[PDB]
């Protein structure tokens, strides 16, 4: 039973959601103790944005990119894009290689929104329920 967000909802279901949203875009339980995305969570906190567009800005954070796509292979980079947004593996190289020309020709944020608006992570994930890697939930909400 996954995370959804709703008009009215408590402190701890939206810092349940920040906890939720940076472990599955970073895998190894993120990074807190610093700055990174004080203004994103606010917006969160204040229901100006989506849980869409926060995963949007965590999945574009640089704390997220100088860990990931600097310590680690550009390919293995989108190959987890796909395991942190959506909860699959690019496993085609056509469809690595489609996510690589993206990311150079219309840059790093392009890449990040292709999986964030994409239509296998809406409907299923909607506006308001937080996405999960595809065999991993541990915070069951009732609705």
């Amino acid at each position: 039973m996954p995370l959804e967000w709703r008009a009215g909802a408590s402190s701890d279901e939206i810092n349940a959601i920040i906890r939720a949203v940076y472990r599955q875009v970073l895998g190894n339980d993120y990074v807190m103790s610093t700055e990174r995305l004080t203004s994103a969570e606010s917006l969160l906190r204040g229901g100006e944005i989506s849980v869409r567009d926060f995963v949007r800005a965590v999945a574009l954070s640089e704390l997220y990119r100088e860990k990931f796509f600097h310590n680690n292979a550009h390919n293995r980079f989108i190959e987890l894009n796909f395991k942190h947004l959506l909860g699959r593996a690019p496993y085609d190289q056509a469809e690595v290689a489609a996510h690589a020309a993206t990311y150079h020709s219309h840059g790093y944020d392009a890449d990040i929104n292709s999986y964030i608006d994409s239509a296998e992570y809406t409907e299923s994930f909607g506006d308001n329920v937080v996405p999960y890697f595809r065999g991993l939930e541990h915070h069951h909400h009732h609705h």
